[PDB]
């Protein structure tokens, strides 16, 4: 599923990512957009092997199973297909695990080089949230 920029915002606040250890909703969709383009579908392979996936791109080196990343972790305990799919529950318990770590939002690397310190509010801009 490709969402909409507000039906996206819509979803993760529902779920309750807005505010989720202090990220405003725009800091979540501003990542989504650069980390997947909106695209449940989306994967990319990593140099080292891991897979990221989802809306989220979120890691099989340490979040989610794939089979196929020797000496990683499962943290959120659920397959990385799991992550692909149509209902963001999954991704949204998974990434709230994630930014509950130390790093918060810069374990995404497209939120820290594309979001961080921006005008992410206007990510929401236009939404009836
Ligand atoms: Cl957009
Ligand atoms: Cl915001
Ligand atoms: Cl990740
Ligand atoms: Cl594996
Ligand atoms: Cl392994
Ligand atoms: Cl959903
Ligand atoms: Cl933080
Ligand atoms: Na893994
Ligand atoms: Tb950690």
């Amino acid at each position: 599923k490709v969402f909409g920029r507000c039906e996206l915002a819509a979803a993760m606040k529902r779920h309750g990512l807005d505010n989720y250890r202090g990220y405003s909703l725009g800091n979540w969709v501003c990542a989504a957009k650069f980390e997947s383009n909106f695209n449940t579908q989306a994967t990319n392979r990593n140099t080292d092997g891991s897979t990221d996936y989802g809306i989220l791109q979120i890691n099989s080196r340490w979040w989610c199973n794939d089979g196929r990343t020797p000496g990683s972790r499962n943290l959120c305990n659920i397959p990385c297909s799991a992550l692909l799919s149509s209902d963001i529950t999954a991704s949204v318990n998974c990434a709230k695990k994630i930014v509950s770590d130390g790093n918060g939002m810069n374990a995404w690397v497209a939120w820290r080089n594309r979001c961080k310190g921006t005008d992410v509010q206007a990510w929401i801009r236009g939404c009836r949230l």
